[PDB]
């Protein structure tokens, strides 16, 4: 057994980390004061003599608003207090201020209360990163942080949980630039990122829910189950992707190119009163549609490097070949002529489990396909062009030269993108 531990960064992160182990207990039969009346789940679960399952997690965020909901909250008992950390004043959507000013104050006690989980490790197998792109904390505070545990844990693999930026879902006009800053700071030290564009989660959320403005929580616990589909195969048996190493080596050719798409399906709402359980193959065939990816994006106009298929619940391996064999040749799946047109598959016995008076409906099988596509390079374009529209004019940067940040880090950081969406296109044909 190794074990992992997660980290969850400002708003954002720590929203998103309660509803996933809200639903991790739930998988596992944990009921939140910690008692399991029920090995593969004590990768994200330690163990008390009290036989209290504690999660392999860190709370981090500049103002304590929003831990102080996880310490007043339904979970307050799962948490040791050590792991919940809060400072005085947030960063204020500003990178410089996460990063270097507010930061340097608390980075230390973040450091040594990870390195207090690390000692409770036989063999550590690295980190999941839950944060934003558009917060000051979850951009700024985290690309700190990712570079201190190159530093601290440079053997250890980290996975990243980035929530892309949507003006459908309270940006900040500044976010493009956070978000610029952060990816250039934190790429040499992300072996595999998720991106989940905020406006994708809000239009499943429309189409498949019905719910006409979705909030936060239905948001997260959209977002907990494509999560607890990718991690699924950490905590329970699973011959892929057993270790956050597999992650990189099946999805990430280049450590550049190290952002993967995912599709999940299907996504019905609780409230369908009537309706038929959907098949493997039509399950599989919702994967290859755009309005079921977390990344508004046209796969049909990329290259594949990789693909993987995450099933849940009662599928046969029979069915998933059938459904696979079908696909390729009815649909446009390009690959790159430097790799393999396959794809590796993963089955999880247990169906999807789902949050009781939640918005999605208990399904019998479920699929998560986990594809590095070229195309997922248009969400760096559109974000790239945001950037470029305001810094043009220099529109807000005193804010953050203010903090201490060099012009320079601007630009040095738009040119590493610039060559990030260089690196996309020569990877096509
Ligand atoms: N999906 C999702 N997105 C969120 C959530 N909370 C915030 N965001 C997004 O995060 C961005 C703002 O960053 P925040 O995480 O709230 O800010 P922060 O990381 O706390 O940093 P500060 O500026 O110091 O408060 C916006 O684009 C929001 O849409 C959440 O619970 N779920
Ligand atoms: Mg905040």
């Amino acid at each position: 057994m190794r074990e992992c531990i997660s980290i969850h960064v400002g708003q954002a992160g720590v929203q998103i980390g309660n509803a996933c182990w809200e639903l991790y207990c739930l998988e596992h039969g944990i009921q939140p004061d910690g008692q399991m009346p029920s090995d593969s789940f004590n990768t994200f679960f330690s163990e008390t003599g009290a036989g209290k399952h504690v999660p392999r997690a860190v709370f981090v965020d500049l103002e304590p608003t929003v831990i102080d909901e996880v310490r007043t909250g339904t979970y307050r008992q799962l948490f040791h207090p050590e792991q919940l950390i809060t400072g005085k004043e947030d960063a204020a959507n500003n990178y410089a201020r996460g990063h270097y000013t507010i930061g340097k104050e608390i980075i230390d006690l973040v450091l040594d209360r990870i390195r207090k989980l690390a000692d409770q490790c036989t063999g550590l197998q690295g980190f999941l990163v839950f944060h934003s792109f558009g917060g000051g904390t979850g951009s700024g505070f985290t690309s700190l942080l990712m570079e201190r545990l190159s530093v601290d844990y440079g053997k250890k693999s980290k996975l990243e949980f980035s929530i892309y930026p949507a003006p459908q879902v309270s940006t900040a006009v500044v976010e493009p630039y956070n978000s610029i800053l952060t990816t250039h700071t934190t790429l040499e030290h992300s072996d595999c990122a998720f991106m989940v564009d905020n406006e994708a989660i809000y239009d499943i959320c429309r189409r498949n829910l019905d719910i006409e403005r979705p909030t936060y929580t239905n948001l997260n616990r959209l977002i907990s189950q494509i999560v607890s589909s990718i991690t699924a195969s950490l905590r329970f048996d699973g011959a892929l992707n057993v270790d956050l190493t597999e992650f990189q080596t099946n999805l990430v050719p280049y450590p550049r190119i190290h952002f993967p798409l995912a599709t999940y399906a299907p996504v019905i709402s609780a409230e369908k009163a009537y309706h038929e359980q959907l098949s493997v193959a039509e399950i599989t065939n919702a994967c290859f549609e755009p309005a079921n990816q977390m990344v508004k994006c046209d796969p049909r106009h990329g290259k594949y490097m990789a693909c993987c298929l995450l099933y849940r619940g009662d599928v046969v391996p029979k069915d998933v070949n059938a459904a696979i064999a079908t696909i390729k040749t009815k649909r446009s799946i390009q690959f790159v002529d430097w790799c393999p047109t396959g794809f590796k598959v993963g089955i999880n016995y247990q169906p999807p489990t789902v949050v009781p008076g939640g918005d999605l409906a208990k399904v019998q099988r479920a699929v998560c396909m986990l594809s590095n596509t070229t195309a997922i390079a248009e969400a760096w374009a559109r974000l790239d062009h945001k950037f470029d529209l305001m810094y043009a004019k220099r529109a807000f940067v005193h804010w953050y030269v203010g903090e201490g940040m060099e012009e320079g880090e601007f630009s040095e950081a738009r040119e590493d993108m610039a060559a990030l969406e260089k690196d996309y296109e020569e990877v096509g044909v």
